[PDB]
């Protein structure tokens, strides 16, 4: 038989995916993140993307019901900054912030299970001791 | 500033994409392959992966329209068991098919310029040479 694999693939397509994400197109969810008093934000993404990357947005998006189109997520307890960076780490696989940032991001990672975040933002902290 | 990446992740992330398509949840689109006299048959997947592996899917469900959920789209002239196998090459990175039929692969290779699976296919034929 012929068997082939490309090693990059998986990294190619998801420079693509990343793309379509910023030109806002094949998007079918889209993230309100209002908290306390900083000005709310709004994150198109699709849902198979955040899926793949975060367990708490699989079980919040897979449900019996067939959803038409785009559906509007209201996201309470984390800062639009935290959001953004969790959304970019699951379409590019890297997170970048300020060494201050460090903790609120961990609280969002584990909020959505994002183990590999939460596992390096605490070797992080550890460090710094 | 702090900054991580895994480079597992998209690794990670098309496999958990590949369990939601066996599992036909978050589709959004039913690919139906009819090809001359073979039975007709049925794909379900997410246009976002398949536009991240195909310019020719990327354009196809690019358009201006807002799709509301569950697009068909009838597929000609390539075999039910080409696309299946383009299909698992966009989730997995990997193909594989035997001797025979790695020249009609190339043929829907080629139809949805899968760059990637369409220079490898060339190389097994030429060093069958």
């Amino acid at each position: 038989t012929f068997s082939y694999t490309l090693e990059d693939h998986t990294k190619q397509a998801f420079g693509i995916m990343n793309e379509l994400r910023l030109s806002q197109q094949l998007c079918d969810v889209t993230l309100q993140v209002k908290y306390q008093d900083a000005p709310a934000a709004q994150f198109m993404a699709h849902k198979a993307v955040l899926a793949s990357s975060s367990p708490v947005f699989k079980a919040m998006f897979t449900n019996g019901l067939r959803e038409q189109g785009m559906e509007v997520v209201s996201i309470e307890g984390i800062h639009p900054k935290v959001m953004e960076r969790l959304i970019e780490f699951a379409y590019t696989a890297s997170i970048s912030m300020g060494e201050k940032c460090v903790l609120h991001v961990m609280n969002g990672a584990v909020m959505y299970q994002i183990d590999s975040v939460v596992r390096a933002c605490a070797d992080f902290l550890v460090q710094q001791l």
